[PDB]
DNA sequence: CCTGTGACAAATTGCCCTCAG
DNA sequence: CTGAGGGCAATTTGTCACAGGT
DNA sequence: ATTTTTA
């Protein structure tokens, strides 16, 4: 039995994505992370691009108040505006239309039509984790990461990726200090590898690569904890 | 050029409180 | 009661000066 | 439900 499929994984929802997706280039918060999550999986259990979200169902996959909830989704739905997905040279607004309440706790939001063959009709080259894996996740540049390890990951849980430097601040956009090396160490790869360490179900070592004085690839591997 | 760390600026966290319906 | 508002201190993330080649 | 990518 596959890890995908493992019994204390397989109650949570399926999130499915295309590989041109793990690796294109935008900024979401975690919040912005999170609602995209469920738009993706209720695309897929039936498509225009017209989603929806509950307030209440939105508190308990979460594990927040009702009240903050409520908080988390009209702020992060606001800052959608203006945001793109530029795929590799090719740039697409996530929203072709401001979201709206329709009745109490509940929102409406219109997903760019174009977009939808990038979450169905997947035959390979495709990423997939359960909801479950990520829901503890706090800094999104956390869940780029392991959403790129996912996309190397073999059924039995296990992987190893290589990932040029450059290519992830270019593609996860990272602040501009973090172009100097000590910067990025200490407030992203080491964050982001305690985090995925400490609120995943996978286990993550890395070794740097250099070429002569510049450090230029970090080479990771894991292994999942129901095989340990 | 490269490294780590102290410090300071700005953003984000989970909580708290009020009230309409 | 929920959830749509208003707020907080604690805590993390983003930036840079400095010391020094470990 | 599933698969093709690093190097
Ligand atoms: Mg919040």
């Amino acid at each position: 039995t596959a890890v995908i499929n493992h019994k204390k994984r397989k109650n949570s929802p399926r999130i499915v994505q295309s590989n041109d997706l793990t690796e294109a280039a935008y900024s979401l918060s975690r919040d912005q992370k999170r609602m995209l999550y469920l738009f993706v999986d209720q695309i897929r259990k039936s498509h225009d691009g017209i989603c929806e979200i509950h307030v209440a169902k939105y508190a308990e996959i979460f594990g927040l108040t009702s009240a903050e909830a409520s908080k988390d989704i009209r702020q992060a739905l606001k800052s959608f505006a203006g945001k793109e997905v530029v795929f590799y040279y090719e740039s697409f607004p996530w929203f072709i239309k401001p979201a709206h309440s329709p009745s109490r706790g509940l929102y409406s939001v219109h997903i760019n039509p174009y977009l939808i063959p990038f979450f169905i009709g997947l035959q390979n080259r495709f990423t997939q984790f359960r909801l479950s894996e990520t829901k503890e996740i706090t800094n999104p540049y956390a869940m780029r990461l392991y959403e790129s390890l996912c996309q190397y990951r073999k059924p039995d849980g296990s992987g190893i990726v290589s990932l040029k430097i450059d290519w992830i601040i270019e593609r996860y956009q990272l602040p501009q200090s973090y172009q100097r090396m000590p910067d990025f160490r200490r407030r992203f790869l080491q964050v982001c590898v305690n985090e995925i360490n400490s609120r995943t179900p996978m286990r993550l070592s890395y070794i740097e690569k250099k070429k002569g004085r510049q450090t230029t690839h970090i080479v990771f591997s894991f292994r999942d904890i129901t095989s340990m």
